[PDB]
């Protein structure tokens, strides 16, 4: 029998889901949540052997372990240790679309373990083992006798050992197998990897046990009194002695408690349940629940006699909160929620989807301080502790079941055959009973990208029927399904509509205005973070907070999915899909996230938390409106901190404590603000400023910010009339200009500056040229190869039209010298087969104070596609070790991503002005600038610059970031205007209309100095 | 304002400023080519204050000495549109008497603007570039000053209004502002360029 090639067999001998146990012995270790000695874990050095298929195993295994095996450590993946090939897919399945059949190389992992069990565990009590996470499937043998079969890979498989065990020297075998007929139901845009990757414990319970608790809570309309309704199942001998106590704790005070004996209410014709109880605790003010503030009580259940003797505990944490949908408005606690999720995938940085404690807690601390306050657990269930620090910390939790078919040609081809009606729902019904009782789960999820089908259908109201304390949902089908009750399209856009047929994704404004309509919409997937990304995350920000039923998304994603590979010379580097022989593959389609894989932020990270602000403000005359956007918690840790600068230098300050109530409103006058009267813009900026250390945040932590511009001063002064005059001398392939120490040369073949001269340095390596193309971005890219041309990407129609190869022709170059100025004027155009494209006029002012003024008109073509860039580029001969700039900044930013950054003067090194994205492409451009010193040179006006070692030609060239080497000198490129990058999603053109080069005539000024 | 003379041409440079009680609203920075061709090249860069409000136009002003009977322009028409209301006018090269020019609203306002236009033939002179022009023969301040159409009276010459940039009308409502964001002019740096010639 081949179990893994059959949907019909999921189990064998697999014992049936509950929440945690750790099985206590004692109520005060199980309040405190001690480590109990009845669960051990089997984690740690076990041997391990290849084999390319389930047939290649010899039955000696199953006696003894081979000598020529390894020892690694469980929990892993053995695609991590060199025995696989990790494969990343995102839609195209790994193996031959043939269902349930899977090929006959089947890569197969055999892991062997040798322990010892305490005789007192064998000779009362049931000692069972539980696998966390195994993909896929899995055959056990305890001490060479076949025990049970597992097929699903995120939820844990529990079986009996009571009867294989014996005293002293154990051996436990496990044949795990790569593919299954259940990796079809696993399609997850991830790393395809396989083993043991979670937790393996070893649990003892006693005769009678506690089989299953479910805790809930009911309230009144004003959340003063509360229910907590405990229904208890026991397993074994139903004796009249028996008796269950709940206790319900805040720190060390118990809150209440109730105590009753087994049977339950009679329900049908027959009766009731004997070996269940239900127990009804009253809390009088029970503190609520939330993101916000986390209050949490601890409930233990004692299965114990009538003589006081405690047989068993089971303890876990229970969080007063009820989520519920009325008026198509989703409600926690009766406040409608505003939703800053975002995607997260269980990616470890150095041991791939192997998940510990620590980087649980990293992620947390991150999205915290980031304004995030839900997490998607996509597309998967996830560690059970995972949600347990949720509790803690405050996050909203979206669990969602390990279903994905998204290969599947129609992609509901199993999702409507009954035939794996069976399979799904042994993927959906356990993952609800082990999280049914975590207050951090306030959303079911059926699954992602399965299209609809009656399976989807019968498994969400099976859902509904169990559990209606949780609303539940599922994007499959067009995200308007019967089969969901919060609508969750995936990268709908704010305002454009984009009509696939029978799967239409009109925009959100529009779709909660769509006749017959009444469900909130919270968007599963949005903004998408693909490399340098996350335009337009403004305009989602203003329809989630100007609409009320649009109730925020979820950022797609949190981290980049990418490997460590190593060097000939052993250096470590981040890799990709295609970077270890898996092939087909989707090349750097992993890395999506908002942080690097060593959790380092991204830019657009500093975005996401000004967008998410818990706080908005709104400055009118000189007072400050500051509206909170919490909805359960005071402004008890948080202060305004104002500052006023003219043109970067501070002139007054101040710090206010803040007091809003939630959703509420506070009036701050700010004092006299100064009344400079030399020329520049004021700035008033704010930030409001937590004095204290919370769990998940540092002291001096800012949380939020804003700038406005102030009273301008405009500049009327006049230069001096500078004594000494630029010599121009006229050569026949040169014009040579003198200022003494400072020499311009300019090439009258090219039309370009080519060489500037202060004393006997050279300063520029290459001619200050025009540029109109940038490193094309993965917004930009799409999902076009070089085997598959989209051409509705940016960078196929850009090099189509031959911007990326358009060759400048000199049209005019003179010179003539004025009464205290010399005065270039030249003139070029780009043409491409006969077409001209961009046509380009500068005028070059050299003054006798030292300046030299370039004025740039560039006329572009309205049939060819619209450039991403218009601006000048060139090499600079040194390397400065700090670049300063007046302007936006400090982090990266672009036209259509810069709310982010406020306008300050900023001194930064020249490392940290290039963002190490792993794909190269455009990076580091800080817009709004209106100073830029670098080295001895000075640039003055407004403009757009990104400043590197590397040249946009290299970035064009070069596929990841470690191959890149810096070049001669320094590569700057000032800009007049710039184009919006995009981030709707990754494979359609994101930029919206506002953000393109489109007017047809553009004009700019630069200030060329020393200082 | 300095001028100095080229190799074929003369250069005219003029930069001014307007002030009010101390105050600069917008700085016009002005450069005039006269080639020996016969065209004169106006480039104006313009500075506006961002506290203050963001001006209904941007553009040159002048009272031609001649009245014309009729009117060319290679441009948006032939009726009249603005930035905020333009989306009837076809490009096309539009004929029409100047009386045709002139909108004749009851209550005196701005009226008669054509946007989009590339080239604009008057009497002997020519302009080209991109620019929105009115032309009339009541001045603004006239306009301004009036109440009645019918109170109009015409003024020796035509007016001319020639604008680099135009401000949207609005039309939401006639109580509240109802001018949109992208249709005022407050980016705070402007730049235009015209051709004035003789046909």
């Amino acid at each position: 029998r081949r179990d893994w090639e059959n949907p019909g067999v999921t189990q064998l001998n697999r014992l049936a889901a509950h929440p945690p146990f750790a099985s206590w012995r004692n109520s005060e270790e199980a309040r405190t949540d001690r480590p109990s000695q009845q669960l051990r874990s089997l984690n740690g050095e076990w041997r391990f052997a290849w084999f390319p298929a389930p047939e290649a195993v010899p039955e000696s295994w199953l006696e003894c372990d081979l000598p020529e095996a390894d020892t690694v450590v469980v929990p892993s993946n053995w695609q991590m240790h060199g025995y696989d090939a990790p494969i990343y897919t995102n839609v195209t399945y790994p193996i031959t679309v043939n269902p349930p059949f899977v090929p006959t190389e089947n890569p197969t992992g055999c892991y062997s373990l040798t322990f010892n069990v305490d005789e007192s565990w064998l000779q009362e009590g049931q000692t069972r083992i539980i696998f966390d996470g195994v993909n896929s499937a899995f055959h056990l043998w305890c001490n060479g006798r076949w025990v049970g079969y597992g097929q699903d890979s995120r939820l844990p498989s529990e079986f009996d050992l009571s009867a294989f065990l014996r005293a002293g020297e154990n051996r436990l075998a496990v044949m795990v197998l790569r593919w299954s007929d259940g990796s079809y139901l696993e399609d997850q845009d991830m790393w395809r990897m396989s083993g043991i990757f979670r937790d393996v414990s070893l649990l003892h319970k006693p005769t009678t046990q506690i089989s299953d608790f479910h805790v809930a809570t009911r309230f009144n309309d004003d959340f003063s009194r509360a229910v907590l309704e405990a229904e208890v199942q026991m397993c074994g001998e139903l004796r009249d002695y028996l008796r269950v106590t709940v206790s319900l704790w805040q720190g060390e005070t118990q809150v209440a408690s109730g105590t009753a004996p087994f049977g339950g209410e009679i329900i049908d014709e027959r009766g009731g349940y004997a070996d269940r109880v239900t127990l009804r605790l009253n809390v009088e003010n029970p503190k609520l629940w939330s993101a916000e503030i986390p209050n949490l009580y601890r409930a233990v259940v004692e299965l114990h006699t009538a003589d006081g003797t405690l047989i068993e505990a089971e303890a876990c944490d229970v969080g007063f909160r009820e989520v519920r949908i009325e008026n198509g408005l989703l409600l926690l606690n009766g406040k409608p929620l505003l939703i800053r999720g975002v995607n997260r995938h269980e990616h470890h940085p150095l041991h791939g989807q192997v998940m510990d404690e620590q980087t649980m807690v990293q992620d947390i601390l991150l999205m915290k301080q980031n304004n995030f306050n839900a997490v998607r657990c996509s597309h998967y269930p996830n560690h059970p502790l995972w949600y347990t620090l949720c509790d803690r910390y405050g996050l909203y939790v979206v669990d969602e079941a390990n279903i994905e078919t998204h290969g599947m040609v129609p992609m509901n081809r199993l999702t409507d055959d009954p035939r794996w009606l069976p399979a799904m729902s042994e993927r959906v019904t356990r993952m609800v009973q082990r999280d049914r009782n975590h207050p951090s789960v306030i959303i079911w999820s059926l699954g992602n990208e399965s299209g609809h089908g009656a399976n989807h259908d019968a498994l969400y109201r099976w859902i509904k029927s169990v559990d209606p304390s949780r609303p539940v949902q599922y994007e499959g089908g067009g995200a308007d399904t019967t089969a969901t009750d919060i609508i969750c399209p995936m990268y709908a856009r704010v305002d454009e509509d984009q009509p696939f047929p029978a799967v239409p994704k009109w925009s959100i404004k529009k779709w909660l205005s769509l006749p017959g309509e009444t469900r909130p919409l919270i968007l599963c997937e949005y903004a998408h973070a693909m490399g340098n990304s996350l335009g337009g995350f403004a305009k989602y920000w203003q329809a989630f907070r100007q609409y009320p039923r649009l109730q925020g998304g979820f950022v797609w994603d949190w981290v980049d999915q990418s490997l460590i590979k190593y060097d000939e010379n052993g250096n470590p580097w981040s890799a990709y899909g295609g970077d270890f022989g898996d092939t087909p593959n989707d090349r750097q389609f992993c890395m999506n996230g908002l942080v690097f894989a060593d959790r380092t932020p991204h830019p657009a990270l500093t975005e996401a938390k000004h967008q998410q602000q818990f706080f908005q403000f709104r400055l009118s005359g000189q007072t400050i409106e500051v509206t909170s956007e919490y909805l359960f918690r005071h402004s008890d840790n948080e202060l305004l901190h104002w500052m006023v600068a003219l043109d970067g230098k501070p002139l007054a300050s101040g710090e206010v404590p803040l007091d809003v109530a939630p959703q509420g409103k506070q009036l701050i006058e700010l004092p006299e603000l100064p009344q400079p009267e030399s020329a520049g813009q004021l700035w008033l900026t704010v930030r409001v400023v937590q004095p204290n250390a919370t769990a998940w945040s540092e002291a001096g932590h800012i949380s939020a910010w804003q700038q406005w511009r102030l009273a301008e001063n405009l500049s009327v002064t006049l230069p001096a009339a500078s004594h000494a005059i630029p010599h121009l001398t006229t050569s026949e392939m040169d014009f040579c200009i003198e200022l003494g120490n400072k020499r311009w040369q300019f090439n009258r073949q090219s039309g370009f500056l080519s060489q500037m001269w202060i004393g006997d340095k050279k300063q520029l390596l290459t001619p200050l040229r025009d540029q109109f193309t940038r490193a094309p971005l993965d917004n930009d890219i799409g999902v076009s190869e070089a085997t598959r041309i989209d051409p509705n990407a940016w960078v196929e129609r850009w090099k189509a039209a031959g911007h990326y190869q358009a060759e400048a022709a000199l049209l005019q170059c003179t010179a003539d010298t004025l009464a205290d100025a010399v005065l270039i004027t030249t003139a070029h155009a780009w043409q491409h087969q006969g077409k001209t494209l961009f046509i380009s006029r500068k005028t070059y002012r050299i003054d006798g104070s030292g300046q030299m003024a370039i004025t740039v008109d560039v006329e572009v073509a309205s049939d060819t596609p619209h450039p991403a860039r218009i601006g000048l580029n060139c090499q600079l001969a040194q390397v400065a070790e700090r670049v300063n700039w007046l302007g936006l900044g400090p982090q990266e930013n672009y036209p259509d991503r810069l709310t982010a950054a406020c306008f300050d003067r900023w001194d930064l090194p020249l490392s940290d002005m290039y963002t190490p994205y792993v794909f190269p492409s455009e990076n580091g451009l800080r817009c709004g600038t209106r100073e830029l010193n670098y080295g001895p040179h000075q640039w003055r006006g407004d403009f757009q610059f990104n400043i590197s070692r590397y040249s946009q030609q290299q970035l064009m060239e070069t596929s990841h970031r470690h191959l890149l080497h810096a070049e001669e000198g320094t590569w700057l490129n000032i800009d007049g205007f710039h184009m919006g990058i995009g981030g709707d999603d990754s494979w359609s053109p994101s930029v919206s209309a506002e953000f393109q080069l489109s007017a047809g005539r553009y004009h700019y000024q630069l200030v060329w100095c020393q200082k």
